[PDB]
Order: structure tokens, then C-alpha cells, then sequence
């Protein structure tokens, strides 16, 4: 048996080309892995099977049309194997919750099979095959902090001083991104949205493991796209500062919003002060960066 521990995202940096044609929007985004986590433990079987649990497990497919699965039946096929095992998963990254928690699976499979069969293919060679599946599945391999310039770029690696500290916030229900992307380019045509600075000064101050000069600096281009059609997550943004954070954003197309705190001790405060205001479903304390997929338990 083979257990891997592997963490959800969050998007400090999300910068959103206007619209081309096929509507695609060029992104580049500043991916920060966060403590919260799923484990999966991975064991030879007669056949490939999966089950979760965990808050929001009983909702998930546990067949083809989830990622892990997928991911156990990609690894077999690159190494001319049957996926003859049995797949286990244990979720505290909040399910729907905007944090990527599907590709994290998918890449914890990669790293569980790769050991539980003594294959060790390269890392490399796993992010290979995690591009194959989806696009955050690289990023749940690489953990950390990256900066990610494009479709198919590879991730840079950012390095940090300190740890940093984070509350996390979750909505009863998502925003679909394709809204949101129609939302943004709508506000663009009427208006003037607030651009994005540089990424550049971002990776500085992430890599000076310093809050205080990341905290206006974080940013999405999406978030007054997902304000816009949700007002309220501009209030709970408002909260989250007023309770203590230095600074709060949406995560992606949202709803998921991040708060960056200035130590463990104020996330707690501010986590506790967000969870009795009953702005949020679910409220959580967090750290990082922390590693990406790595086998925990053999």
C-alpha cells in the first residue's frame, strides 16, 4: 500500500488577456500550493476501483468521469500495464471548492502507482503525463509556488524565505467559469475593469516570505467579473480585511476567496471571525507553500 498526500491551490495572480478568436483568453497566473489536502492510498487489486471520503465525497463520480481514475488508466497505458488497483481517497480539500482538489487527485495517483509499482519514472516524466490530463494537474505535482505564463509553458519554480498564512473561504455554491469569462469581457466592453500590475513584483515578494509587501499585490482580473454577478462576495472580501486580513481576493473564476494573514495566530482569529459571521459555508486556516504529490506512507 501506498499513501500520497497532495494540496490544493490558490491563485495569487490571475492576468486575463482580452478576448481572440476562438474566444480564448491568454492567461498567465502565480500558483500557491495550500495545506489543504487530500491523501490517497493506492493498493494492487484484481481490477481498478475507487472510493472517496471526506465532506463532499459522496457527490463524485468513482468512475472514468473522475480524474484519478483517469489518471490510474493513463499511468498503466505508459507503461504497458493493466491499472489493476484499488484507489482510496481521503478529501479535506473542499469538494467543488475552487482549489483544483480533482487534479490534486489525479496527481497523487501518478506519484502512488509510480512507487506502489517500483516504476520511479522521473518527475518529469509524471508531469508529462499530468499535462495529458488537465491543466492544474502539473501544479498539484510541482507544489510549491509557480509562475505559469501560458497554455503549455512549464512551470517555473518559486522559491520562498518564510511560510505564509492564509484563511480560506468557501461558497454553497460555484460560479461557472464560462459566465464569468463572458461577465469580464462584458465589463470590458462597457468599461474599464482594474488591470492587473506585473508578475514580476509578486514572485519578489512571495520569495522575501513577506505579507506585508504581497498583501496588495495579490490579485485576480477575474474577481470584479465574479463581484459583478455575486455583489456578496464583495462584502465577505470586506470582512475578511475588517476581521484582520491584510489583504483578500476570489481564487480563479470563484467563488473561493483567499485572505492573507500575518501569522497563524491572526488566520485563526480571522478564520474564527469570518465562520461566526456565517458570510461563508465552510471557513479554513492554511499554510505556504507546501510540497506538492509525495508519497507519505509506504
Amino acid at each position: 500500500s501506498v499513501t500520497v498526500r497532495v494540496p490544493g491551490k490558490v491563485n495569487l495572480y490571475l492576468a486575463v488577456g482580452d478576448r481572440r478568436e476562438d474566444g480564448y483568453h491568454e492567461l498567465t497566473t502565480v500558483f500557491h500550493a495550500v495545506s489543504l489536502v487530500d491523501e490517497v492510498t493506492v493498493r494492487n487489486a484484481d481490477v481498478l476501483s475507487l472510493e472517496l471520503v471526506g465532506e463532499g465525497a459522496d457527490q463524485l463520480p468513482t468512475d472514468e468521469r473522475n480524474l484519478a481514475w483517469q489518471a490510474a488508466e493513463l499511468m498503466a497505458e505508459h507503461v504497458g500495464r493493466a491499472p489493476d488497483v484499488s484507489i482510496m481517497i481521503d478529501k479535506s480539500i473542499p469538494v467543488a471548492g475552487g482549489m483544483a482538489g480533482g487534479s490534486a487527485d489525479a496527481a497523487a495517483v501518478l506519484v502512488a502507482m509510480n512507487s506502489l509499482w517500483e516504476l520511479n519514472v522521473p518527475r518529469r516524466d509524471l508531469r508529462m503525463l499530468a499535462a495529458r490530463l488537465g491543466s492544474d494537474v502539473p501544479f498539484a505535482l510541482h507544489g510549491g509556488t509557480a509562475l505559469g505564463t501560458g497554455r503549455g509553458e512549464e512551470l517555473a519554480t518559486v522559491l520562498s524565505r518564510n511560510t505564509f498564512h492564509w484563511v480560506l473561504a468557501f461558497a454553497d455554491s460555484g460560479l461557472l467559469t464560462s459566465a464569468v469569462y463572458n461577465e469580464l469581457d462584458r465589463l470590458r466592453e462597457v468599461g474599464d475593469p482594474p488591470r492587473l500590475g506585473e508578475p514580476g513584483p509578486v514572485l519578489a515578494a512571495l520569495a522575501a516570505g513577506d505579507p506585508d509587501q504581497l498583501a496588495p499585490l495579490l490579485g485576480n482580473e477575474m474577481q470584479a467579473a465574479a463581484v459583478s454577478l455575486d455583489p456578496a462576495l464583495a462584502r465577505a472580501l470586506r470582512a475578511g480585511v475588517e476581521a484582520g486580513a491584510l489583504a483578500g481576493i476570489v481564487s480563479g473564476s470563484g467563488p473561493t476567496c483567499a485572505f492573507l494573514c500575518t501569522s497563524a495566530s491572526s488566520a485563526i482569529d480571522v478564520g474564527a471571525q469570518l465562520s461566526g459571521a456565517g458570510v461563508c459555508r465552510t471557513v479554513r486556516v492554511a499554510t505556504g507553500p507546501v510540497p506538492g504529490a509525495r508519497v507519505v506512507s509506504a
